[PDB]
């Protein structure tokens, strides 16, 4: 049975810890893949952590990783939420150096982009098999969300970019049923920049909070209808949520354009809350360290600086990294709304630390009808490793 | 289908070995989590061992564990009874430094308490997902059973404390259906102290045998009805079952108040047997070593010293530790009563032994219509380890 | 659904290799339990290898095993046929230093004997739980088959001994349904000796070929009806099948009494084939090395020396050990008879080899309508190990 | 339910990466079997990689493998596509130094050939059990496909050879239902040579593209009808696809006979595409290195040199090896034709590299309605290993 993820996202006052895998701690001894982007998506029966591996283990010469991000070895794999990315519980998903995954209520759909920078191919899998392909359309690192795509009544939705890391690139929305591409749309966005979208369902539409890597320290926002009509803009709020970013007090916010004089970026997320917004960010303005979630009053629909809530989940003494959204299915929350949840990647090793290698672990959090006390559930491994 | 655990507990003459995981022996070489509290609970299809991990493995620098009990790394995980707490068979349960788990006949319910000492949050999971929360009510180490909670006709019951390790604290009963809190009750108990309750179903009510950490060397006893009305007191018998404790001959027992001049404690358990009681205890009065189960005649309802049976399960040459109750579902015993069972934790390493680290393994036992011969099924690893 | 294992055993001309686990080879590096008795039994869906472990791994100080056979650590565990006894695929079965397992078509029944030599307890499990117990009846190492018990139309049958390794002991048949003992019988056998029976179903009765450890170099034979009436005797054939044993040419065979002046023994097996018999034995008369199966014409019902077939499965250059029978369910062979199969244990390490430790691997074989060529599928590890 | 694999093979313009296991990279640290022939076959629910192991692990003295190819230790095992051949996810299949596997829509059928060169036995398994046998018919290394056999409406088909590696040998087709041999056929082919067939279903018949090890640098082709009538010949195209082979420009092709003056060979594959053909080959004419797939116009039915497409999947800087065909079931592609896919083995170690040992990893590819960009998804481990 296909999920209906037509409900409204749950209004929430805070976020409860769901899971912590401690994979780097464990991989000091265990057989743990060197990973990045430990992203989460859920079927009606369970939530899984997806991740990329270069086929190498923690504490093994292969972890060296002077090896290109976008290598022939990179694969998308998965375990159940909270499990470490260890070899012996891992399900193979796709050959991939860029991915999105999601479940329609019957099977898992995954997309992995691999191949040469100049003409990379995205292969869509459905039920553990290749079902369809998308080649590069602009021949400049075809890439995607690195988080959960979004299925609504059996049709699955995601966003890709193809174009420079910096200047103007091109962006498309893609639609699928049973792993077969049934629609696509180019996103009109001159002057604007979209990458690594963090999306979730809300009211029968798909909303995303993305990364502008060109000039924006505000994050773009998309609202994709089933048809493929969309509105695009920036997250209204008068508080910047990218990294790097300038001061809050030195920023005015905008619903239609990038505002800060920054290049670069980090994947992060945000959740509409009626007219309000919950926005994730690194506590640091410059580094991918510390992690905090703020609720801004009227932050989705206007240039608000009104902070309604703050919750620290990784303190500014500790490394953090990428973050993304997912939702709990109603068939698992048992609610009549979609519980917003997100994960946070906590990166260890190069470049910030002396090690030959680089991996991440995760902390996962869900919505909840209550104010949750500050804490830091940080990675915790003890570096450097044996090697 | 929800379990009916409305039956009477089985009358039993002794206890048969169910399982022994040998996890510390195995983890000399295998990839075995450093654990504590290897507690057992059963669905209608299987019995699982729950445990806490700090995300570290036996024989790995991370086992060091000069690391706070109540750390950001601590998670509740599970394997099938008798399996070691090894990485590759472990199911993630909750982020937690205090837990209870139980199954209602449809899904597993777990509660893990994590967060700061001053305002910790307990997250209830149901079906492998966050479904509800309880924040600290007194801002002093919100904590729970460290054994199996108790489901009766689909509503699940457990006991928490919030307050000093020593002096008067506060204690609540909590009720849930499908992971949603449906009731709660404060337990009136001045002069008395409740922690780490060991509970089981008996006659459509929940009975617990708990730990008084303030002044009692007798263990408290609760009887919780479906409503949340309860009687509370102390286990009547004229024999002390806590550790530390004084001599049997130097104690008179009481159904209503703590009796010995001891602080401190250990989790342990007891089973009503009509008017009789089976009581667990460490053979040592001072140390958590050796383990024995005694049957006292009239021990539940009066100040009896009448020992009906004794069974040694760990000899006084060997380390023991925490212990708790669970019951076998009728759907697995095939009886028309609830088979009482318990587990015993056998702690190795610091402080009793020279090692950088501390873990435990378990022995599990069930009820049975026969007198079972004395033995010691003790942990068995050979310390110190490589390190 | 309960199996009907009422059919006749299949007439067979030879035996095809089913499985080889290579667990000692693998455990040079992998995490492989030190095991003994890698015995096989089958449900209607799969065949599993059961084994005992002392909770220690190959290549780990714990493998030392100057440790008593009959220790507190010894547990019965299982994997799917052909898998190594590795930690991460192992299902826990029972606490045990002596076992039998079998499936009735609905659940697995296991029996593990543990406890003190003087009053050991056998715990019967059903569906992964304690369901019943048998204490020592003669207070001298209560013990059992170390191979597959036998279920016929939902009632399960096995044989135990209690008494000296040497002189007269006592022997019982035990009957069970859903893990509850429903019948028992003492076996009248003065002058005779029964241990380690290898049994299988044939024509709605249970037949076993056992080990006489007192004076017999012929193996005893039992035929147990559903009631518990039985005939007992020795395997008629004029060829000795125990180890140690004298020459074939120096033996006359007997259907009613032990014949050779040998103490000691080895578990082995035999299959009725109408009036014929297939008999297993070590190629060596003195050592547990080499393994061969012979078909004797009229060997079940008379003192025959007529060898109809011989098949070597381990050559006399290689260590062998225990062996036992099982049958393929009709629901898996797809035949209208019960395919006879057996396994052979191949023991490495002490005492025959310089190592601190002792383990075994297995080769498994099934019936088949054809003459199978001689070979040696022997253990294969390269000793001594790192240590 | 039995599969209908009666459909036409899908017409395809290129091949998308399905899976990459990185098992040699991983086995630098993980517990990875030393393998060969990582072949793929699919049930209606999943695709599995089959492989042979000698029971030894990467990085362990046992990997030495001065050990005969055709040893007593060699077993056929399997994992899910894309998983490494690691110990803890492996399903045991057969005792085997030569194999074929396939699923009929209800159970897995496997065949493993083991035993002495002079009289080897092939045991057919069905549902994880021995169901039937084939002994050597010519007493010269009875052997088979080393890739997916082929089930059509519940009857399963495969090809074996028995005879010299070089001169004339003998070749048979074998047919089975539920693991029982229901038909066989000798293949008339004087002057010709068949080994290691790569087969797939097309139009209710079985087509194979095989290895001539005697004199042919073209690959033989068989078309087996349900009856067991067949046409046999050589792949028509005017381009040689074996290794070793001469230049393309120095070859004329033939539909009926071997053409090049080469002995030796490599397993490879080809797919009919109406009248066209997709042909696999090593980029090297002399070495098993690099891998490319070419589409020849009219290549199946005539002596064409017309190259319609080329796709590189392993570049000529990298080791490659064996290759085979499988098809995606309609129940997983969701198409009304059979998606052609193939795998490529990438061999590391001896003899090409300085190591004591030899293993392989794989890349898997499927059909697809699009031109796929050149790349090299090559093995990637860093040799030599610790040892
Ligand atoms: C660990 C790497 C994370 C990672 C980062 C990151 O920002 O750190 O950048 C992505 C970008 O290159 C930019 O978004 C610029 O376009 C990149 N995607 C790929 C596949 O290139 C991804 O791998
Ligand atoms: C290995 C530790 C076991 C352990 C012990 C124990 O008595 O040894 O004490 C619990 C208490 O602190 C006391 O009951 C006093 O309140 C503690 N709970 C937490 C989470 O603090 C638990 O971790
Ligand atoms: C590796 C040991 C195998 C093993 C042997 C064996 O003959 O080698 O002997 C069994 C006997 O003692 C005898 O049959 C004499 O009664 C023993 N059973 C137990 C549990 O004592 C069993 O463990
Ligand atoms: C890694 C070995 C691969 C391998 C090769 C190969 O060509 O490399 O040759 C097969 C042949 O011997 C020939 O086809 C000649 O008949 C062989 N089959 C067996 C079992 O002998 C198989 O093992
Ligand atoms: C960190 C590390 O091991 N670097 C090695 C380096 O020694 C070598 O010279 C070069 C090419 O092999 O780059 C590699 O990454
Ligand atoms: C037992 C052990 O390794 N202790 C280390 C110690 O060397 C160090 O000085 C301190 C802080 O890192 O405490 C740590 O736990
Ligand atoms: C083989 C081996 O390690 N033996 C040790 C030995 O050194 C020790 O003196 C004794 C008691 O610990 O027996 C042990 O088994
Ligand atoms: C590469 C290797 O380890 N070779 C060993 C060699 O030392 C030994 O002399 C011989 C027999 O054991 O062949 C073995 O394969
Ligand atoms: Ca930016
Ligand atoms: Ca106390
Ligand atoms: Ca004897
Ligand atoms: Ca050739």
């Amino acid at each position: 049975t296909y999920m209906n993820n037509t409900e409204a996202i749950c209004d929430a006052k805070g976020f409860a810890p769901f899971s912590k895998d401690n994979g780097i701690r464990i991989g000091s001894r265990g057989h743990i893949f060197v990973i990045r982007e430990p992203f989460v998506s859920c079927s009606p029966i369970e939530c899984r952590t997806f991740f990329l591996t270069q086929g190498s283990l923690l504490n093994d010469k292969h972890s060296n990783g002077t090896v290109k991000d976008r290598s022939p070895f990179r694969t998308l794999m998965s375990v159940e939420v909270g499990q470490s990315p260890n070899v012996y519980q891992a399900r193979f998903e796709a050959v991939a150096w860029s991915a999105t995954a999601c479940h329609d209520g019957k099977k898992w759909m995954t997309v992995g982009v691999t191949g040469p920078d100049s003409k990379a191919v995205a292969v869509i899998h459905y039920g553990g098999v290749p079902t369809d392909v998308v080649n590069s359309w602009a021949g400049d690192i075809l890439r995607t969300q690195e988080s959960s795509c979004t299925c609504i009544q059996g049709d699955c939705y995601w966003v890709m970019t193809d174009g420079p890391a910096n200047r103007q690139a091109q962006y498309r929305i893609y639609k699928a049923n049973q792993g077969r591409i049934i629609g696509q749309t180019d996103i009109s966005f001159n002057g604007g920049h979209i990458e690594e979208c963090s999306c979730y369902p809300n009211d029968g539409k798909v909303e995303c909070v993305c990364r502008d890597n060109w000039t924006g320290t505000n994050r773009p926002v998309l609202v994709i209808s089933p048809d493929l009509s969309y509105r695009v803009g920036y997250l209204c709020a008068g508080i910047p949520s990218d990294t790097p970013r300038g001061e809050d007090t030195q920023f005015t916010g905008s619903c239609t354009s990038p505002m800060g004089n920054q290049g670069y970026g980090v994947k992060g997320f945000g959740f509409r809350q009626g007219t309000d917004v919950w926005m994730g960010r690194t506590i640091s303005r410059t580094s991918r360290s510390g992690f905090e979630i703020l609720r801004i009053k009227n932050g989705w629909t206007q240039t608000s600086k009104e902070q309604i809530r703050k919750q620290v989940v990784v303190d500014n003494l500790n490394w953090s990294g990428y973050s993304g959204s997912f939702t709990l299915p109603v068939e698992l929350s048992g609610k009549d709304c979609l519980v917003p949840c997100f994960w946070v990647e906590m990166i260890r090793g190069k470049p910030e630390e002396k090690t030959i290698w680089t991996s991440s672990s995760s902390i996962v959090m869900c919505g909840v009808d209550y104010e949750v006390a500050d804490w830091s559930w940080h990675d915790g491994a003890i570096l450097p490793f044996d090697i």
